[PDB]
């Protein structure tokens, strides 16, 4: 059937346990022009609500990386201006105008309650990330048309939804 | 069956999790002078109990946005007279009388567990609290036969119910 | 089946959440001469069990309402007689001998943890106490052969069965 | 199937509820001369496991009555010196040697964490028993061929067993 | 299939409750030559994980009893020593070198949380302990070939298995 | 179908309790050259959530015992130096270079919760720790075309896989 689509997606390589443990988590979306900015934050909600835990029962916070690629940076800075306005705060590398990358933020934030989830602007911003993280990175891509090219050593998931409107309801 | 309705109504539209997040949730019902009061009150009590959590518990405490548009404001004030009468505490921007709509009141009434929701009166109230509330806000329209305008960068969903009655086993 | 019409009385009318909110629930039970005076208590009991929460964890009890109809005063205050003997504590708006309708002392009985439910005599006293609850009152209807006239601002249910025995499997 | 005479009789007569209220329990069980004490013995220690509730937790404790007949003394009270050599501790309204009845010990036994139920000798012992609790009592009789009279003021269930050995996982 | 018959003889014989009482269960095995002892040790080991609750919340622990046969002494030691040997501390009524038959050794290791279950030399050790135990007690008996005699008055289950390694999975 | 094979393999071996007690498990495993190091890590971090229990709540912490074989020490240090990087920390009885094999840094570290596993870097490793280990020692193996030889005093199994891949699914 049609809902069977989104039923073996989502435990084939998304499956989540009770309490997941806490592992640097990669989220790759693919921003293309066509999906609009409304959409892709409830993708990025669902994200957050499900692969972070940042309770202060635990002593193990984790949060997860959101990375776009196939977006012009007018609509990329259009979505990052409107999730910091809804209060899910995160951070990028930039702590502030004129910076340089700063994979140190992205580490911190990591561990950081009060930190939702982590920006990833573009593919060297995510290599380096990559070199800054030393625990477990496990990195899942969500792409429609276009593929991002990933580091062998990485544990890897490719899922090619019909459009960005699939993802959701699998993560 | 007649319940088959009922179902692709309730749980893919407004699927609910036990633990959903402190979003401004807005729901927007069509009171078209046809239904009696005492339906909408069956309704706004059942939208109450499912999407507030006011427990003591919690430090999160959030409260549904409920509009109504259609009808009068002879049977909207005669409405909002009795779910006050019934220790069903809400706000509706006028704290006091020939006040201006102050949306701040529905602000800290959106944190406060001793506030159930909120009541908004008008589109024109509706349309300026929009810009008030900073944080995700989510819009559930249940209409019958007029469906109201919703600006576009918001997470809407849109219903068709054959009568108000059909709304509360939804919610 | 048999079983049937029982599922279609059970969780479509009387379906019972295990949070429900302190409501004013009002139980009208058609209590005839054919009926036996001990199977009623089996409704009582069932009725005070499901839809009152005494325990002294919350800070909102509330007790459910009593109505019988269509009976002598004789044995219904043989029935009343048995249930205050078997620590089923209530209180009908008679606090003495030769009182007149304290609708006060039914008020406080529905927040009392120590009042397991109330009385309500008669059609009289029943429409005094109407206008003395405040918050949400629901009625509940459960008769074979004669129907109240209850007041249309209520939210009612009415329900058939063949006899009394029925009852408290609904509940 | 052969299991489903036991369905029957599980969820129809003795359905149980995990918070099952206080409530005086009788169990009335045939003694016929032809089962050995050890059957009497694992149905008693069913019946006291999951009808009475003694854990320090609660403030409202219960333990069952029981109850045998149509079988001489000479069993019954080899039965019942073996309970108290397992530490199933019990009363049976005979405190000491020579003792009239005195129903007061049941009572008491009833509300006492440390005494696990309560035995009634024979017809008479259970009639006087039967006025001096106030609160509500059902009898519960399993029997094969012999089946008492009890009063038609109680709440009573009758189970016909094809031997003793079916009782205990009815209870 | 082949696995129906593992059926038969777990939820039929040896069903376990999650609240077990703390009876003094007792557990009787045939160990023959062809028996490995690698294989009796992860019985035991099985035996005691199910039907051993030695928590440090409860306040009523329990200990099986375990019973061997038809085996020489040689290799009954043999296994008694390596189950010593793997912190599987148990005590057998002999606490030292050249004692006799100790009864009581076993009563307070039945109440021990750091004793694990207790073992049982022989018959006329089984039976001696029989007279000591005041509450009430339960054998379980698995064999092959031999079934061992044991009094009528005893709880018992008499279960024929096909070798001993079936008779992990049934307790 | 496919994921039948899969269920053959899972709880019919490596069955898995909600409260396995501290067990010294060891799991073989077939590192031969085709498999890449990337993949051998997931199931490392799989037998390590699950066969280990480092929670500060418990006061029996236990840590799974893994050896690797199939392959030269080039891939072998290679996958030894990168789950030291993701804060996976180990010990294999080499606590500093140039050391002699040392199974007490194996006993204190699997009773420790900041180590996670027990590296075995051969099968002279593997005997010299299976001396010092007093508690009971289960061992796993998962392999593809080699089977080494585990002393037959120990209760093992053999689960033979089509590759490195569908080990992790099974534990």
């Amino acid at each position: 059937g049609r809902k069977e689509y989104l039923r073996k997606l989502k435990e084939s390589f998304i499956r989540r346990s009770v309490n997941t443990s806490p592992y640097a988590r990669f989220f790759i979306l693919e921003f293309q022009d066509k999906t609009d900015i409304k959409t892709v934050k409830d993708c990025i909600y669902k994200i957050q609500s499900n692969w972070s835990n940042l309770s202060k029962r635990t002593d193990r916070p984790y949060s997860p990386f959101l990375l776009f690629h196939g977006t012009s940076d007018a609509n990329l800075y259009e979505l990052k201006n409107q999730l910091f306005n809804e209060d899910l705060i995160f951070t990028d590398g930039y702590p502030f105008k004129g910076s340089v990358f700063t994979p140190k933020m992205l580490i911190e934030g990591f561990s950081n309650k009060e930190i939702h989830f982590q920006f990833i602007n573009d593919i060297d911003d995510f290599n380096e990330t990559l070199n800054s993280i030393n625990i477990r990175k496990e990195v899942y891509q969500f792409y429609t048309e276009n593929c991002l090219d990933i580091p062998s050593q990485l544990p890897q998931v490719n899922i090619q939804v019909k459009d960005f409107a699939d993802i959701k309801e699998i993560v």
